[PDB]
């Protein structure tokens, strides 16, 4: 019968715990203790357990009643622990703010559960409840019975005096502890009885309160095992923080763990069941407490005075953490983000190691902790769980299919930012690990290297960038590569910590010959790729470490073939990434037939990035690119409409930081601006009736302006024309639309005159598109009001007001349905035309032109869109447009092979404006939306997981802080792996490292770090500096130069090629230390030096006109060096160097090269003037302290002198370049040849080439370079060459004036004479005897020849023309910052020369003709300052 009562009371407890009505309540259960007395089983000890179970169930029922919740939607233990959470003395210690917080949170979750429920029980609850929390709802009748019998239970709970409750491991003891402190349902009599029995159990009060507190926290902890958990976590942290203020300095770790709950026993439960399905609550608690104490510690670090209490707190928590460290390793869930929390373990170790005493007393624990931590990295289940994780996603782009192996998004805001932070874990190992940890790690790496390499090579076909990553097995590849990389890096770091050799000779060679790019930029500390610090290593026990390292090195001999194979695969991937021509051709050709094209809206290729606060017609903002990578944003302000806002932003180091730091400027505009358009580098502002045009400089400063004022016909649209780099004739065509007509303005012909005007027959314009064909003809398509599309093409260009009736109509889209036309767009990259009408949109491929009389046939495809769309923008492969009937949605188009990806996005706010932009790091496409309110801007980006960058013409770059800042390509994971392999090889096996480094030397296919380690490896391989080392290096450089031929325009990447040529030009300098070897390499590669100079000349033309100065300087420097050092092709080399000036394809560049020479000569002086001073200081010094280089290359032309101090690296250089006595004089025979052939070129040049500007003529530049060269020769040389030049002049006057072929040659020679006199003038300061003798000889020669008479004859013919006939159009290129005809300019130039010559003759001749003064005064009256100064000097 006893078992029957056990079952009855158990069923009673279960049924009440679920709040379910049963017939038992109708009985008089208040005297249930009477019932048991009827049978007589009240003496049964086994029934009291079920009685206290009944009491517990009634308690949780009471908690449910107070909560006003009802229903068994929460487990029994949750509510039970929530009951123990109440007004019990555990919350006598809590403060008001946390009380408000917890009340608010439980109210919010209760309200959420409430609105989760249906209506009927909602009405029942609302009727039942008289108030919200914490007021108890209304009291019914049956709860009174339940409570009354609950309190009456106390009668059976006598159970003798103390002996029943002496057993601590009983349920009745837990109940007794619960009633003693604060259980609400129990009345005060029961509470005082419970307090009395506890006093009998524990006479003292200290242990009483200790066990009460421990029970409370252990209950709050044990309740968190079987899923409001976040709130309970938070209040646990709050209770711990409160209690931490009462910890004594002499407390034991066991007592402190007791105060925290059952902490030591809670974390020591290592069982499979506990690990399975746990939410990692233990590590959450440990990390939260550790992070709070770490924030406290780091806050106390910066203070000036140490706070004893805070230090005591941190110390006690550190002791606890040290005691428990060896247990927390087991808990991280392999199927969760185990590695993230493994990395997050950094703070507890930091605060443990802040105190050296704790770390010293706990050494074995720390070592075992780190050993298991490392063992976790190679465990199979952990790796499989990480692979199966849904947050591990590998980036996939269009060029690099998956070869980049990128797994980190810097702009992802989710909690697991770094799912696989192996580097942070290894850095922690390096920072705090001891010697034994390093030994274990080295052994494990040695064992695992071969398997890791084989697993990598299993997926070589996917490391080569041929296919993408699909399955979860293939992701293993990434989990290998990173791991392998880190292993090697770790090895290298430990080597640098334990071995001290520093040979200093390889560094000496690399510094002397400047083979390293960073050293070149320094001479014209560094941070390594892997940086780990060691703080717990002892140097007295190094030897065994060395042994381990040696073992690892031997392992490298067994795995080198696989490493070479993966290096080959990665190089193949890098080379393949830059070949995009065929993909683009296929994409463009795929649109030829409209029968095989679809529109897909299933792919989301644009995703939001971030909303920030940085700053009808919606074309109010646009962007312009600058040369140095900075960006200029132009926009129309709202407050003032008579100004234009310009913002300079620097987003090549970070987008967010770059947009934060803005440079604001205001440009005043005459009128209010309605619309804004930008093409390339110029912009058009559309006002009410007039419009404005601006053109900017490459530095971002405004250069050119043009204000144009034009029934009713206001301005509708206006846009520039697409410019072509191939078109030398740069026409600034702009099309302006008005409701009746289209006008075309050409800012290179006339500002107030339009080339053409076309008026619509019976319609209204809505949009106009202008297209610049390659032939030169310009196509224009205009969208009428009815929807008709009219196409015209222009072939002849004249600034004549012509009017045309538009009568060419193409097959209109949507036959017999077309609404009112809305917009037109033309994508030049894809050769596509978008037409947006009222009823929908259409796309077509622009067909080849046929004529001005017929009409072409268009094939149209519907874009699966109906609403009208107006504002269009285009960037790298990406088209965007703004729908007009709605103020929230944007549409994005991306054409792929035979399809057009479409995405329609909507934003919750009304949009003001937007603009597209290609990232300054060249890795994604951004779209910035500008709003009026406080969140001023939002930024969207191309989706990270699948980036569509087929049409981006650069590789990702960054401004890395090597503060020094350098533009370097992004270091992918594959290249990091390659660099790690190479560095480990240079450390371990030198022959293999040298053999492999010779393959990775091209700078256009490899990261700078890879090239640097390859050069270091090659240097180390050759210990004796010979011709072979420089032969290898300069062969790589010269092949890089030679490869420029194949990199034509259709090959794609344009900006990368430009920066690549700049890099080559910067690297050219270092050759000056090995000149004979470089000459030999040049001869063996190109055959002849003239071929190399021809290649440089060919590359000069392709460069933009405002950047060609650097390579002109390079050509001048190399030619001068070759001539100075002596070559057997001097004649042909000078021949081509001069032919550059006068050739049909290069004469426009003459003005550049002259300036280049005028720089080089100056640099030459900066050499010579230096060397002379060294001759002085060395006069009273030992002869064995300086050296003179006899084969200096072009070192003087670079400003470096030929006299260098005697140092070991100088000895290295002199061993190669040879030396001569320091006091040796100079030789200028090469200059003699240069001048002689320049003079011959001037004389034999073909004349009668008319010019509008004489300062840009080739012959003027040749004369100027002759003068600059003669300014440094020996005085006897000047005398000889000037005397030779003088006698070539023919002084016949009728034979040289008007137009004769000899006339222009004579003019050129006379100009040369004037320039040489100008040069000779400044030498009057020199007081040398030879200088005076040469000056007097030249003056006497000029007097004897008698050119002043010739000046009179020329002036006598010049003046009559001045008496007879004598008294803002944009340039094709951006301007850097009377007369009427060719004859008039020729006469002006003749006057200038023929007046300048006698003035210089008079000035130089420091030892009154009537005709002279008469002609001078007369011509002065006709004209000016030259005449006045000439008469003034005559007087």
């Amino acid at each position: 019968k006893i078992e029957l009562c056990m079952k009855l009371l158990d069923e009673f407890a279960k049924i009440i715990a679920i709040n379910e009505k049963s017939l038992i309540f109708s009985l008089d259960h208040e005297n249930i203790l009477d019932w048991l007395e009827e049978i007589g089983v009240l003496d049964s000890p086994q029934i009291t357990e079920k009685l206290v179970d009944i009491c517990f169930s009634i308690e949780v029922w009471d908690v449910l009643t107070l909560l006003q919740l009802d229903g068994p939607e929460c487990h029994y233990w949750d509510l039970q622990m929530f009951g123990r959470f109440w007004k019990t003395s555990l919350m006598d210690l809590l403060d008001e703010k946390m009380m408000k917080k917890v009340n608010e949170k439980m109210g919010s979750i209760l309200k959420e559960q409430y609105d989760k429920q249906s209506h009927v029980a909602k009405a029942t609850r609302e009727k039942r409840s008289n108030g919200k929390f914490p007021n108890r709802p209304k009291v019914a009748d049956w709860e009174e019975q339940l409570l009354l019998m609950h309190n009456r239970i106390a009668g059976h709970l006598t159970k003798k005096k103390v002996e029943d409750f002496a057993d601590e491991s009983t349920q009745k003891f837990t109940w007794l502890l619960g009633v003693c402190s604060g259980q609400m349902s129990y009345k005060k009599e029961v509470a005082v009885d419970a307090e009395k029995i506890l006093s009998r159990l524990y006479p003292d009060a200290e242990k009483r309160n200790e066990v009460l507190y421990h029970f409370g926290v252990s209950s709050i902890l044990k309740g968190l095992d079987r899923p409001l958990h976040i709130l309970f976590m938070q209040i646990y942290l709050d209770l711990v923080q409160i209690d931490s203020k009462s910890w004594k300095i002499d407390d034991s770790v066991q007592k402190l763990s007791r105060r925290l709950g059952g902490f030591n026993e809670w974390l020591m439960i290592v069982d499979e069941e506990k690990r399975e399905d746990d939410g990692g609550f233990r590590i959450y608690i440990v990390l939260n407490l550790s992070h709070y104490f770490w924030e406290l510690l780091e806050g106390c670090k910066a203070s000036q005075v140490v706070d004893a209490h805070a230090i005591l707190k941190i110390r006690k928590f550190a002791e606890v953490l040290a005691s428990i460290l060896d247990k927390i390793t087991f808990w991280p869930n392999p199927k969760l983000h185990a590695y993230y929390y493994i990395a997050q373990f950094l703070e507890p170790l930091e605060t443990i190691f802040h105190f050296p005493e704790i770390a010293e007393q706990n050494r074995k624990v720390i070592e075992s902790f780190f050993k298991q931590l490392f063992d976790k990295l190679l465990e199979q289940k952990y790796q499989e769980g990480l692979l199966q994780d849904t947050k591990l996603i590998i980036q996939k782009t269009d060029k690099y299919l998956s070869s980049s192996l990128n797994l980190f998004n810097e702009y992802n805001t989710q909690e697991p930012s770094k799912i696989y932070p192996v580097n942070e874990i290894f850095s922690l190992f390096c920072r705090y690990g001891s010697e034994n940890v390093h030994l274990y790690c080295l052994k494990m790496i040695k064992k695992s290297l071969q398997t890791l390499a084989s697993n990598i090579l299993e997926h070589e076909h996917i490391l080569k960038g041929e296919v993408c990553i699909e399955t979860e097995l293939q992701k293993r590849l990434v989990c290998d590569a990173v791991l392998l990389t880190e292993f090697f890096g770790y090895f290298s770091c430990i080597y640098a910590q334990v071995s001290e050799n520093q040979p200093s000779e390889h560094d000496d060679v690399a510094k002397a010959f400047m083979l390293l790019d960073s050293d070149i930029h320094l001479k014209t500390k560094i941070r390594n790729v892997f940086e780990h610090r060691f703080e717990n290593l002892n140097s007295n026990c190094c030897d065994e470490l060395k042994s381990a390292l040696n073992d690892v090195q031997e392992e490298f001999k067994e795995v080198q073939d696989d490493l070479e194979q993966i290096l080959e695969a990665v190089d193949f991937a890098n080379q393949k990434a830059l070949q995009v021509t065929e993909e683009r051709l296929a994409v463009l050709e795929s649109f030829n037939d409209m029968d095989d094209v679809i529109i897909s809206e299933k792919e989301k290729f644009i995703e939001p990035l971030e909303s920030g606060h940085f700053l009808k017609i919606r074309e109010l903002s646009d962007i312009i690119k600058l040369d140095d990578g900075t960006e200029l944003l132009v926009l129309i302000p709202e407050s003032i409409q008579t100004c234009l806002q310009l913002h300079y932003m620097d987003t090549r180091t970070n987008l967010i930081q770059g947009m934060h730091a803005l440079r604001t400027e205001t440009e005043q505009i005459p009128f209010n601006a309605r619309s804004l358009h930008v093409s390339g580098n110029r912009l058009v502002v559309c006002g009410q009736y007039e419009f404005f045009a601006l053109r900017f400089s490459p530095q971002g400063d405004v250069i050119d302006r043009a204000h144009i004022k034009l029934n009713n016909n206001p301005v509708v649209r206006a846009k520039f024309c697409r410019e072509i780099e191939s078109d030398k004739r740069r026409r600034q065509l702009i099309a302006v639309a008005t409701m009746q007509y289209i006008r075309i303005y050409d800012l290179t012909l006339h500002e107030t005159n339009f080339v053409e005007e076309m008026v619509l027959p019976a319609g209204n314009v809505e949009d106009v598109e202008i297209i610049n064909q390659e032939d030169g003809n310009v196509r224009i398509l205009v969208l009428s009001s009815s929807g008709y599309l009219y196409e015209h093409n222009i072939s002849v260009f004249n600034a004549e007001n012509n009017s045309i009736f538009l009568t060419n109509v193409v097959n209109t889209p949507g036959m017999d349905m077309n609404g009112d036309g809305v917009s037109l767009h033309y994508s030049s990259t894809f050769n596509l035309l978008f037409v947006s009408l009222e009823n929908g949109a259409f796309v077509a491929q622009l067909p080849e032109p046929t004529g001005n009389s017929t009409a072409p046939i268009y094939d149209w495809k519907h874009l699966n869109i109906k609403n009208p769309v107006d504002a269009w923008k285009e960037t790298s492969g990406i088209i965007a447009c703004l729908s007009t009937n709605c103020n929230h949605q944007v549409n994005y188009f991306h054409p792929t092979v035979g399809k057009i990806l479409l995405q329609k996005t909507s934003v919750k706010r009304s949009i003001m404006t937007y603009f597209l932009m290609t990232s300054a790091k060249n890795q994604s496409v951004y779209s910035v939306l500008i709003y009026p309110n406080v969140p001023t801007c939002e930024i969207w980006e191309t989706s990270w997981n699948n980036v569509h960058d087929l049409w981006i013409d650069d590789v990702p770059t960054e401004r890395y802080a090597v503060p020094r800042y350098e533009r370097q390509p992004i270091l992918t994971n594959s290249n990091k792996l390659v660099y790690s392999i190479l560095e480990f090889a240079t450390l371990s096996g030198l022959e293999w490292a040298g053999n492999m480094a010779k393959k990775h030397l091209s700078r256009k296919l490899n990261h700078p770090a890879v090239c640097s380690v390859s050069t270091r490896a090659i240097v180390k391989c050759h210990p004796s500096v010979d011709e072979e080392l420089f032969k290898i290096i300069d062969g790589a450089y010269l092949q890089e130069w030679k490869a420029l031929i194949d990199w034509t325009e259709s090959e794609g990447f344009g900006e990368m090629r430009l920066h690549h040529v700049e890099q080559l030009l910067d690297r050219m300098e270092a050759v000056r230390t090995r000149w004979p070897y470089f000459v030999k390499s040049l001869k063996r590669e190109f055959g002849t030096v003239t071929s190399f100079v021809e290649l440089m000349r060919n590359e000069m033309k392709r460069m933009p006109l405002h950047r060609c100065q650097m390579m002109a300087q390079a050509i001048v420097k190399i030619v001068f060096g070759l001539l100075s050092n002596g070559t057997n092709e001097a004649e042909q080399l000078i021949h081509v160097f001069l032919n550059i000036f006068t050739d049909q394809d290069t004469y426009h560049l003459a003005n550049d090269m002259r300036s280049a020479v005028q720089e080089t000569i100056s640099r030459f002086e900066n050499a010579l003037k230096e060397e002379k001073k060294l001759m002085v200081e060395h006069e009273n010094m030992d002869k064995e302290s300086v050296l003179r280089i006899k084969n200096y290359g072009f070192s003087p032309f670079y400003g470096a002198p030929r006299i260098i101090a005697k140092t070991p690296e100088s000895m290295l250089i002199a061993k190669i370049a040879e030396t001569i006595p320091i006091d040796s004089e100079e030789n200028f025979k090469w200059l003699e040849q240069l001048i002689s052939m320049i003079l011959e070129k001037l004389t034999r040049s073909n004349s009668t080439v008319t010019w509008q500007n004489l300062s840009d003529s080739p012959s003027y530049n040749l004369s100027r370079v002759l003068a600059s060269c003669l300014a440094i020769c020996d005085p006897v040389i000047i005398r000889n060459h000037f005397s030779r030049l003088i006698h070539i002049i023919k002084y016949d006057v009728e034979k040289i004036f008007p137009m004769s072929e000899k006339s222009y040659s004579n003019y050129s020679l006379l100009r040369s004479v004037e320039l040489l006199l100008f040069v000779c003038l400044e030498k009057r300061g020199d007081e040398s005897k030879e200088n005076q003798e040469m000056l007097d000889s030249i003056v006497h020669d000029l007097q004897a020849v008698g050119i002043r008479n010739l000046c009179l004859k020329i002036l006598e013919k010049v003046i009559p023309h001045w008496k007879d006939r004598g008294p803002k159009v944009w340039l094709p290129h951006v301007p850097l910052v009377w007369p009427s005809t060719s004859e008039d300019s020729y006469i002006i130039a003749c006057t200038d020369l023929i007046l300048l010559i006698p003035q210089h003759l008079q000035e130089l001749d420091r030892r009154r003709d009537d005709q002279w003064i008469q002609k001078l005064c007369q011509l002065a009256s006709l004209s000016y300052r030259q005449c006045k100064k000439l008469l003034l000097a005559m007087c």
